């Protein structure tokens, strides 16, 4: 109980989440309008995907992947299927991005991609080949159209700099050619969310939302053009990123932030920035346990008082610790080893107590979560006249796809927060890589 009450801050009633997510369709409604899209907290980027295509190029694509840890170069065949255009990935290439690369500069950065991608073309005998390009490119961009848009800021831990405030497109088209050797056609840049949901549209056309739950947290929906203020025009939908990771920006979540969570955004590389995502995405779920676990050995409840050099170390209590933690039987077998891993010998009862911080954190992401989307999904209700809404959302994520509960946990409570609205979740299969192509091979019919 000294240790239950610690835990039980992490705790939400349900009128808390109704709060949150009224709060959210808030936000979203002022990012939307034009006399308060520019100091929204959340957003709501115009992507410039817009509703019934109709009108697809066939054949093979290049998929380009920045925003994971890791950025990755593909290949992609959309074809033409029943209703709309198949896609499957047919060769890929995960590179790393070095330390060095990174700390640089945008257009260093963005040699070290286009180093990559002729890499990956070499292998592939294909080097010779000119392919029409989608850039999957998971960070926060003002879009002038598909193919044009500026960075507003980097999140998740990124930080190139003289990369912020320029056109990405513009970055990349530049780098590929102080390279000659090849030649792609740059024709449309997308966030994860939007290729994950676009990802899903061939398999089920009731797919309007685009949520991911990684690294980072976020989703995009289909908005109706009249409420699309940014962009003239009355006419069908468009896609907007809402870019909902920011909310909490304002100050909207201050009353639940916790001591852990000002801890985590003051010592990350964008503090102040992206407060609702801290409180969800994988970058700092583990560092959210290890401060909890470091409060309690303080209060010598944990570890006898006594911290290992590991765990007081920043990162150190790694997201994948958490799930793999929550995945242990009952024997504790996972726990210790973890624990033994990070210079530790816990007890019994050390291992009981980590289980449940590792819960506590995690359950809260959860419900967090499914108040956001409950938000987005409670707004398209109002536009849609079906006594029960039928949507579809197309999810990736590795916490939302691998922690062993999240996703339950994020699935009940969501649909306690949407009454009529019938809601189907399906998981992205090569989500960046083919929503990425599926929307170039449209956007072709165009130009080309
Ligand atoms: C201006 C511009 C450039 S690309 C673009 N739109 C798309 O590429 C696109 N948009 C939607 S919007 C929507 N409507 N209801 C729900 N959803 C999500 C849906 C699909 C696609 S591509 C596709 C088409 C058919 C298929 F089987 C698979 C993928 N507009
Ligand atoms: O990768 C998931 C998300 O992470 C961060 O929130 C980004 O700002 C956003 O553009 C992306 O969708
Ligand atoms: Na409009």
């Amino acid at each position: 109980t000294l240790v239950e009450q610690i835990l039980a801050e992490f705790q939400l009633q349900e009128e808390d989440l109704k709060k949150v997510m009224r709060r959210m369709q808030k936000e979203m409604d002022r990012g939307l309008r034009l006399e308060t899209h520019e100091e929204a907290s959340v957003k709501m980027l115009p992507t410039y995907v817009r509703s019934t295509p109709e009108g697809s190029e066939v054949g093979d694509f290049l998929s380009l992947d920045l925003g994971g840890t890791n950025f990755r170069v593909m290949l992609v065949k959309v074809g033409e299927g029943e209703e709309g255009q198949w896609s499957v990935k047919t060769k890929h290439q995960m590179y790393s991005i070095p330390e060095d690369a990174m700390t640089g500069t945008a257009e260093m950065l963005f040699d070290y991609i286009s180093e990559c991608i002729s890499d990956f073309l070499d292998k592939h005998q294909m080097k010779h080949k000119k392919l029409p390009l989608g850039f999957t490119f998971s960070f926060p961009v003002r879009h002038e159209d598909i193919d044009k848009g500026i960075l507003l800021n980097w999140t998740k831990g990124f930080k190139a700099s003289g990369a912020e405030g320029n056109n990405v497109v513009g970055l990349l088209r530049d780098a590929i050619k102080r390279r000659g050797d090849f030649e792609m056609d740059v024709v449309a840049m997308v966030n994860d969310t939007v290729a994950t949901m676009i990802s899903c549209y061939y398999e089920d056309h009731q797919c309007e939302v685009g949520m991911i739950v990684g690294t980072g947290c976020n989703a995009c929906y289909m908005e109706e053009m009249q409420n699309v203020e940014l962009v003239e025009g009355d006419e069908g939908r468009m896609c907007v990123n809402t870019e909902w990771g920011a909310f909490g920006d304002s100050g909207e979540l201050d009353e639940f932030l916790l001591e852990y969570d000002r801890l985590v955004d003051e010592s990350s590389a964008n503090p102040g920035q992206q407060l609702y995502e801290k409180l969800i995405g994988g970058k700092y779920m583990g560092e959210l346990v290890r401060l909890v676990l470091l409060r309690l050995v303080d209060e010598n409840l944990l570890f006898h008082g006594e911290a290992s050099e590991q765990l007081r170390t920043r990162g150190a209590f790694e997201t994948r610790f958490v799930s793999q933690v929550e995945s242990d039987t009952g024997d504790r077998k996972q726990i210790y080893n973890i624990l033994s891993t990070l210079g530790l010998r816990p007890s019994t009862t050390d291992c009981d107590i980590v289980r449940r911080a590792c819960e506590s954190v995690s359950t809260r992401a959860a419900h967090m979560c499914s108040a956001g989307l409950a938000g987005v999904i409670n707004r398209m209700r109002e536009s849609r006249s079906e006594d029960v809404m039928r949507i579809t959302v197309g999810v990736d994520g590795s916490v939302y796809k691998l922690h062993p509960s999240f996703k339950e946990r994020f699935h009940a409570s969501v649909r306690r927060l949407t009454p009529s609205c019938e809601i189907t979740f399906i998981e992205s299969e090569e989500g960046s890589g083919r929503g990425a192509a599926l929307v170039s091979a449209v956007a072709c019919k165009k130009a080309c």
